[PDB]
């Protein structure tokens, strides 16, 4: 606990609760300093729920909508991971080092613009704090304390979701950081192009060419191992082995990106809910030099370089390179060297990686049984026994790949198209969620038709979210705008946000800007789309044949009629059933 480092953000609290503030003697916390404590002080969309009645008596739906936060915290936060053998950090230290230089050779690194910053919130309270002046002045004296050496507000406010533990910060702090180190996705230094391995600024509807383009290059089955608790596993190594980017910076840069580093990653201060006596509920202040602070600006990027590093090292351990001897100390490191400036690039163009979610195609299928390395860098795989060989996938058809599954269809006329496919169950759920008190029947409504064109974007192909999807814009007025959030994934990128024909939306997306479609001929209408072959449409959680949803599909007009009588029969609809 480096209290020269997290003093002061502990004494800026410490004041603003100075006469409710107390020490907990019998405090919770194991792998976690604690400081002390203070007194401190979801809905459902009805336009979703009442067009989805099948759906009420399904588990699988109806579960995605401080007692719960301390659960998640003793269970999966509070742990801690023994460092790896010092072999093991040369080894990361090195791969890390020359995957930054890949990076960034035709990219430099550059700070990110207060004027970027407000664009990018206009793009998606939160929207007034920008417009006040008040706030550009707060982030300036706190960027005046980082320039000196200090830190007083960049504190996190942890909320436990009962799975994971999200981490917020305030807007300024947030600022501060992709001020810094916003670079990053901006410039997508994790976009393929650049980094070989990376997916970022793919959409969802290409992330299935990209592993049909994996399947083709000779090797191995393909690999997709989850770690368990990746954000969890970030140990202080890997926090410093992300951060030698800062020697491409220049001093100005450098010095801002080497405070945000130091107070918003290596030694975080975290306020946490915890449930009291009498009904009663404290904040408790503690603080950490490892794990990712889920949920900050730049934990994508982060997460993928260092994803990268671990799957650059598992195919040297699997190719033979690195030997059980290497994990103790590494004495050559010439042989590291060679391998990755010959094999490096070919090595990465074998990867899909995004995020802590990854697909791997080695060369052979010693990549199973290469797991010395990966276990003593904490990067423990989920589910499986720990010296259990991984299994691979001989059909990339079934590879999981962010929470998803790719398949190829047929067109009407013979093209093929490759589609994003999960359980229905989690997108129904999904949409069945509003997030946000006193929600007028406006923004609920236009929640709902987000959803709805999002399936008509990208889950067209699954019967129940084709009709879910055209009744719910039947019940919806026309010139009413989609607003919200559908997905927090990177590879949401909106095209469903809008008020343009969804068929002609389809179009831009699956033929003319689709580079692996190589027919350009415009699709003109629905029925040429198809849906997944009734046996897969089943597999994947499909109603089709059972009776209720049967019933409702029947009556569905109806319910599209009592809807569009809620929000006004004065209202103009379009008729998207017929
Ligand atoms: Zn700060
Ligand atoms: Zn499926």
């Amino acid at each position: 606990p480096n209290m020269k480092i997290i003093g002061n953000r502990i004494e800026r609290i410490r004041s603003e609760h100075a006469e409710t503030w107390f020490f907990d003697e019998n405090h919770p916390y194991r792998t976690w300093a604690y400081h002390g404590s203070y007194e401190a002080p979801s809905l459902i969309n009805g336009v979703v729920r009442l067009l989805s009645k099948p759906w009420d008596v399904v588990t699988g739906v109806t579960g995605i909508a401080p007692y719960g936060q301390q659960r998640v915290f003793k269970e999966k936060v509070d742990t801690r991971v023994p460092d790896p053998q010092e072999g093991t950090r040369q080894v990361m230290s090195m791969v890390s080092s020359w995957l930054w230089k890949e990076l960034g050779k035709h990219k430099r690194p550059r700070v990110c613009t207060k004027e970027e910053f407000i664009n990018k919130v206009r793009s998606n309270t939160a929207v007034e704090a920008v417009n006040d002046p008040r706030f550009w002045a707060l982030v300036d004296k706190e960027r005046e304390h980082h320039l000196r050496g200090e830190c007083q507000s960049c504190v996190y406010n942890m909320m436990g979701k009962r799975s994971r533990a999200i981490w917020y910060m305030w807007l300024g702090a947030r600022f501060l950081e992709f001020e810094a180190l916003g670079f990053l996705n901006e410039d997508h230094w994790m976009g393929r192009e650049n980094s070989g391995g990376g997916v970022e600024g793919l959409g969802l509807q290409r992330l299935g060419y990209v592993l049909e383009e994996m399947s083709r290059i000779p090797g191995g089955r393909m690999y997709a191992d989850d770690t368990a608790g990746w954000d969890t596993r970030i140990s202080r190594f890997d926090l410093e082995n992300e951060a030698l980017i800062t020697n491409q910076m220049e001093k100005g840069h450098r010095a801002l990106a080497l405070a945000i580093i130091k107070y918003t990653y290596q030694n975080k201060v975290v306020k946490v809910l915890r449930p009291a006596e009498k009904g009663k509920t404290v904040m408790d202040i503690i603080s950490r030099q490892d794990q990712r602070g889920s949920g900050q600006v730049v934990t994508y990027a982060l997460n993928t370089f260092t994803n990268l590093v671990v799957q650059l090292i598992r195919n040297m351990e699997a190719e033979e390179v690195l030997e059980m001897q290497d994990l103790w100390l590494l004495r050559r490191s010439e042989k590291v060297t060679n391998w990755l400036q010959s094999n490096g690039w070919d090595r990465l163009k074998r990867m899909a990686v995004s995020g802590d979610d990854c697909v791997v195609k080695p060369i052979d299928d010693r990549f199973a049984h290469a797991l010395r390395f990966l276990n003593d860098m904490g990067k423990v795989r989920k589910d499986t026994q720990e010296w259990k060989p991984s299994t691979g996938w001989d059909n990339w058809e079934e590879v999981p790949f962010c929470s998803h599954h790719f398949n190829k269809l047929h067109l009407k006329d013979g093209r093929s198209i490759v589609v994003p496919c999960r359980h229905q169950d989690e997108l129904i759920g999904r949409a069945r969620v509003s997030p946000g008190a006193g929600w007028s029947i406006r923004e609920t409504a236009c929640l709902a038709k987000s959803y709805a064109q999002m399936w008509q974007l990208l889950y067209f192909h699954r019967r129940d979210l084709r009709l879910m999807a055209n009744a719910i814009c039947s019940s919806v007025p026309v010139d009413w705008v989609p607003t919200g959030r559908t997905t927090w994934s990177i590879h949401g990128k909106g095209e469903w946000m809008t008020t343009e024909d969804m068929l002609v939306v389809w179009n831009r997306v699956w033929i003319e800007e689709n580079d692996h479609m190589e027919d350009k001929t415009p699709v003109t209408k629905w029925t040429d789309i198809p849906y997944l072959g009734k046996r897969e449409d089943l597999w994947c959680g499909s109603l089709i044949g059972h009776r209720p949803r049967t019933t409702w599909a029947e009556n569905i007009k109806n319910t599209v009629n009592m809807v569009r009588r809620i929000i006004g029969d004065e209202e103009k609809y379009m008729d998207y059933l017929s």
